[PDB]
């Protein structure tokens, strides 16, 4: 799989929330339309002990309200293993998750 | 806070293979409806070095159809740190996320 979403229960602006905490990872935003709150990464790279096993996605992130809350939804556009693209469920779903979790962890700092 | 899901393009029984991820982490099902794909745990700790800010949580997780794809849900149920019941909205989507991630990461491997 390829969406993961997560629903914040803050009572707003959870995009400008979202949106710093990739600044902070230093991840390259290629495509950003804040009226929409929605955005294209460039790849990110998941840093891992194999690198013959090193995988790197592209993500479409977005925010948009589930009333009365939000929901954050990460979408995995591209996946690549040590360079070659890859179309596995299994790792589409872990890679999807993955960048889920930075978001997450970012926001409750 | 509150509900997680993710996309899983299988197929099929993804329903199964959620419980596997669970039993193998040990964790209790103190209620399970397979006919309707869905189950609750007991308390989770997740530990930390700090145990007087260890949080704990109870989950509803669940799999169903999307399109034509499986979507696997968490919901966060109660939430409490060092014993004491936590509400706040920071806390909540992470931990809430931290279940997603051990059953995704039980998905990926195995």
């Amino acid at each position: 799989g390829d969406t993961a979403s997560l629903l914040v229960e803050n009572g707003n602006t959870l995009w400008p929330q979202v949106v710093s905490v990739l600044q902070a990872k230093n991840y390259t935003i290629t495509q950003r339309d804040d009226a929409g709150q929605t955005l294209t990464t460039d790849w990110v790279q998941w840093n891992r002990l194999d690198e013959d096993e090193q995988y790197r996605g592209r993500y479409q992130i977005s925010v948009k309200p589930q009333g009365y809350q939000q929901a954050v939804t990460v979408k995995l556009l591209n996946l690549e293993q040590a360079g070659k693209p890859v179309a596995d469920a299994a790792s589409m779903q872990r890679y999807s998750t993955e960048m889920m979790n930075v978001i997450s962890a970012g926001l409750d700092k």
